[PDB]
């Protein structure tokens, strides 16, 4: 998360922290995820494509730090790792940038609800808020494009959904985008997701309630002009995830 503020995992308690053994056993950082079921986290293709073995995978929930153990975590192996089919990677976007992972522990139980874990509603089909419609995004993904490093703390920042037509300027991405992705950004380009955020959540208010409208899937650069962040639009997605769940 490029600029945006610190926060902790109760104010994004369906946040889902998905790591990678080695390989030797090291263990580095993926991707984010949500939780949409107690059993359920969906996040990004692309997070797993060149890795797509299950059990290399480790998932969190509860934890609002990056490589220390948050008081109340629990901790996941991947029971399930289900890719879209009709996956593709152009040179930036990526078509059908979405997954599921099952997530069972040690024990075979999934997660139980508390005051930093919980789940986040899913869109009713086809029904997103409004262009310019203030939306938040959670992520440990870098702070600069040019960073090395991803932060220890959880980040979150808000931006503003932008309109299918003004994203397809080729000013912005042209033909990249199409209408299963949503672009949102900072009308000063300040702030924005970028690289370790992907998979995470892109949350609205919609009729009142918290609901995931997107799943960080790409941009070029992080917080550059002109160059939205683009997110898995998960309204057009449903049946896909009810089927698959
Ligand atoms: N909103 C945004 N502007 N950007 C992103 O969300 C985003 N940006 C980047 C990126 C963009 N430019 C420079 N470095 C990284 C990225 N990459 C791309 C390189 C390899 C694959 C994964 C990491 N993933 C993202 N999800």
């Amino acid at each position: 998360i490029i600029g945006g503020e610190f926060t902790t995992i109760e104010n994004q308690p369906w946040f889902a922290a998905i790591y990678r053994r080695h390989r030797g056993g090291s263990v580095t950082y993926v991707c984010g995820g949500s939780l949409i079921s107690p059993c359920w986290v969906i996040s990004a293709t692309h997070c797993f494509i060149d890795y797509p073995k299950k059990e290399d995978y480790i998932v969190y929930l509860g934890r609002s730090r990056l490589n220390s153990n948050t008081q109340g975590e629990m901790k996941f192996e991947v029971e399930n790792l289900i890719l879209h089919k009709d996956y593709s990677a152009d040179t930036l976007a990526h078509h059908n940038d979405i997954a599921l992972l099952k997530i069972r522990s040690k024990e075979g139980r999934c997660a139980q609800p508390s005051r930093t874990i919980q789940t986040i509603a899913l869109p009713s089909m086809y029904n997103d808020p409004q262009f310019g419609t203030s939306c938040e995004i959670t992520g440990f993904g870098k702070e600069q494009s040019t960073d090395y490093l991803y932060p220890e703390q959880l980040k979150m920042t808000v931006v503003k959904l932008i309109s299918h037509r003004e994203c397809q300027q080729p000013h912005y991405y042209g033909s990249e985008v199409t209408t299963k992705m949503l672009c949102a950004a900072d009308p000063q380009w300040k702030t924005d997701s970028c690289q370790g955020d992907s998979g995470g959540p892109l949350v609205c208010s919609l009729q009142g309630r918290m609901t995931l409208t997107g799943i960080v899937s790409w941009g070029r650069g992080c917080a550059l002009k002109d160059k939205p962040g683009v997110y898995t639009r998960v309204s057009h997605f449903l049946p896909w995830i009810r089927s698959h769940t």
